[PDB]
């Protein structure tokens, strides 16, 4: 088995999976009582997205060590995968039970349960995570997301400021940063952070949308109108952008330009 498994392993490390999968199967068909070659064929499995033989596979090594972290940790990673969150969170917490100094445990059980809607526990497992480990903007920025989700704005602003401070060229950053100012109702603040995720990433619709609304509610109505339009070119079937273009020159008189865009959002639906 040793020679077969040693020839997996060689396969596994050039990226080879498949290979590594027959010669893993051909040892373990030999020796089945290798804890680490069930969990060397599991982790071959996962790397091809094959979740449900990765799944069996690491339960087999978990069979002969209940007390291996690194199994339990990739069973939850490939229910992760198959989009069982509550697998993945039971597998996490078993995984941390034995192996409390990982930050990836942590940080991977507060996706699980961000991903089911519970961002209270993750709040708890991202803060954990960047207490081990707090050198990942994207971390910061899930922390951020968290707090978003649960409605903590001025807790979002801080983090999303934490994950810019590492990573100042992410546009999804500097977009939920506006989110989160405009949702405070700061709507100076969310244009400056709308500009500049607009000025990396100039072509998402919601994005000029969303400017649109911040002119708006300071009342811009004039700079309210040029971001609309700009909503409509990329997306002409918004019936949001063309009623409140519609709404923005209503504000200033322009009564006939009112009629025509609302017009075209009663088109595009016809229900409010
Ligand atoms: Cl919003
Ligand atoms: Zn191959
Ligand atoms: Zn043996
Ligand atoms: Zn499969
Ligand atoms: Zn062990
Ligand atoms: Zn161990
Ligand atoms: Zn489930
Ligand atoms: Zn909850
Ligand atoms: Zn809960
Ligand atoms: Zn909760
Ligand atoms: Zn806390
Ligand atoms: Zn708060
Ligand atoms: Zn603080
Ligand atoms: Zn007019």
């Amino acid at each position: 088995a040793e020679a077969w498994y040693n020839l997996g392993n060689a396969y596994y490390k050039q990226g080879d999976y498949d290979e590594a999968i027959e010669y893993y199967q051909k040892a373990l068909e030999l020796d089945p009582r290798s804890a680490e070659a069930w969990y060397n064929l599991g982790n071959a499995y996962y790397k091809q997205g094959d979740y449900d033989e990765a799944i069996e596979y690491y339960q087999k090594a978990l069979e002969l060590d209940p007390r291996s972290a690194e199994a339990w940790y990739n069973l939850g990673n490939a229910y992760y995968k198959q989009g069982d969150y509550d697998e993945a969170i039971e597998y996490y917490q078993k995984a941390l039970e034995l192996d409390p100094r990982s930050a990836e445990a942590w940080y991977n059980l507060g996706n699980a349960y961000y991903k089911q809607g519970d961002y209270d526990e993750a709040i708890e497992y991202y803060q954990k995570a960047l207490e081990l480990d707090p050198r990942s903007a994207e971390a910061w920025y899930n922390l951020g997301n968290a707090y978003y989700k649960q409605g903590d704005y001025d807790e979002a602003i801080e983090y999303y400021q934490k994950a810019l401070e590492l990573d100042p060229r992410s546009a999804e950053a500097w977009y939920n940063l506006g989110n989160a100012y405009y949702k405070q109702g700061d709507y100076d603040e969310a244009i400056e952070y709308y500009q500049k995720a607009l000025e990396l990433d100039p072509r998402s619709a919601e994005a000029w949308y969303n400017l649109g609304n911040a002119y708006y509610k300071q009342g811009d109505y004039d700079e309210a109108i040029e971001y609309y339009q700009k909503a409509l070119e990329l997306d002409p079937r918004s019936a949001e952008a063309w009623y409140n273009l519609g709404n923005a020159y209503y504000k200033q008189g322009d009564y006939d330009e009112a009629i025509e865009y609302y017009q075209k959002a009663l088109e595009l639906d016809p229900r409010s």
